[PDB]
């Protein structure tokens, strides 16, 4: 058996004693955190911050134990201190009695076994050359990859790592660019990292994410533009899948045969029965639990990457080029956001969908106006309450755009509706 992390899985990186330091725009999917101080310089984190708390704690105790297992791990072969150049390995406990050092590729070669397991046993410290890669094949997986380190772990730029760096009492070093399918973890030591991207590897026992239960649209799954209260006005060529319209106020300037759908050119039975429903899908998401914090809001998109949870941005949100939504392979993943201010993008900002994720599954709670901007490529059911919304020229929407009260303004756009109408 491979050994178990236990709460020190929850982790990108985590020291159980040190800072822990960020400098740049870094990428990172897991917890960040410390034991007994609070890291610093962070941006966006898919995951929670944890600071001198009972997670850190657990997390401590628990990557402890880890090690220990590490240590205990009987050696199955020994390796001259200079690793990769070309190297390929198979299952194994490597030994080396030294300092070691990575250079060039090395590939860690499952032999067709998903459950092979890859353990190096560093007595000293561990660095790599500029532009080093570990390589995966062959079943090989990046969570059944460990370093046990007994020194100071420095990587240097763009190296790419896989699997459960442990620096027993020593700091880790991530240089520029560095990308690691894996962790960082130290038994005490600081941790930096500059312009990195970190995401904890999944398989190897992690649960599978679900996200939250998906609200309950009601006939409002059959809208692709809706307001409870407010003008609805189109300018421009515009085509739409599914119906529009407003509850309070006129219905203009869509075109009857660019909308595979019913135009509602004023309120009736449909767009007051759709207005209640709007309702009760706000107040649902509204109330959804916090899992994760996204801290900066005015920085959103820039490649930040986010995995089925419900998460909060606690400020106007601005979507500077791109988010994307990765399921990690499960299709019925749920992805809530609630944004607690009003929502706007850049031009040619965009929500993309990885690894088995669907527009359908997706949903933004946005208390304030919504501004889609020029050429923005938007994803998921967006629900605004009390503010205007403008579709900008050229905008393309797989999903919604709905609000509980607020003008819409539309401008030559693109908007489908996601499955679920039944009409």
């Amino acid at each position: 058996q491979a050994p178990t992390l236990g709460a020190a899985a929850n982790f990108a990186l985590f020291t159980t004693a040190g800072a822990v330091t960020n400098t740049g725009l870094s990428h990172i999917t897991g917890d960040v955190g410390t034991n007994n101080a609070a890291s610093t310089n962070f941006g966006n984190v898919d995951g929670v911050m944890q600071d001198s708390n009972g997670a850190t704690s657990a997390a401590a105790a628990d990557l402890l134990i880890a090690y220990n297992l590490l240590n205990a791990a009987i050696p199955t072969a020994t390796l001259a201190p200079l690793l990769g150049n070309g190297t390929t390995l198979t299952a194994g406990n490597y030994f080396i009695g030294q300092g070691a050092s990575l250079s060039g590729t090395l590939t860690l070669d499952g032999g067709g076994n998903s459950n092979s397991v890859f353990i190096f046993k560093i007595q000293g410290a561990l660095s790599s050359a500029a532009n080093t890669q570990v390589l995966l094949t062959n079943g090989a997986l990046a969570c059944n990859v460990f370093w046990k380190v007994e020194g100071l772990v420095d990587l240097a730029t763009n190296t790419v790592m896989k699997g459960n760096v442990v620096a027993n009492n020593a700091a880790i070093v991530l240089q520029s660019g560095v990308s690691l399918e894996g962790r960082a973890l130290s038994t005490t030591g600081a941790i930096t990292v500059t312009g990195v991207t970190v995401r904890k590897p999944i398989l190897c026992g992690s649960a599978v994410l679900t996200g939250p239960v998906a609200p309950n649209l009601g006939t409002v799954v059959c809208y692709t533009i809706f307001s409870g209260n407010g003008a609805l006005t189109n300018a421009g060529i515009t085509y739409v899948t599914g119906d529009v319209g407003t509850n309070v106020g006129l219905t203009t300037g869509f075109q009857a045969d660019n909308v595979n759908g019913t135009i509602h050119s004023n309120p009736d039975t449909s767009t007051a029965q759709a207005a209640l429903d709007l309702n009760n899908a706000y107040t649902y998401l509204n109330t959804l639990p916090t899992d994760i914090e996204l801290l900066y809001p005015a920085a959103f998109g820039q490649n930040l990457v986010l995995t089925p949870h419900t998460y909060l941005l606690n400020a106007a949100t601005v979507l500077n080029g791109k988010v994307t939504l990765d399921a990690q392979g499960n299709e019925n993943a749920v992805f809530v956001i609630k944004i607690n201010g009003a929502l706007s993008t850049t031009v040619n900002a965009s929500v993309e969908l990885i690894n088995g994720a669907i527009a359908k599954n997706v949903f933004w709670k946005v208390d304030g106006a919504v501004d889609l901007n020029d050429y923005t490529k938007f994803k998921g059911s967006v629900i605004g309450n009390n503010g205007a919304v403008i579709i900008n020229t050229g905008v393309e929407i797989e999903g919604r755009v709905l609000s509980t009260s607020g003008g819409i303004s539309t401008f030559g756009i693109n908007a489908q509706m996601t499955p679920g109408c039944e009409l």
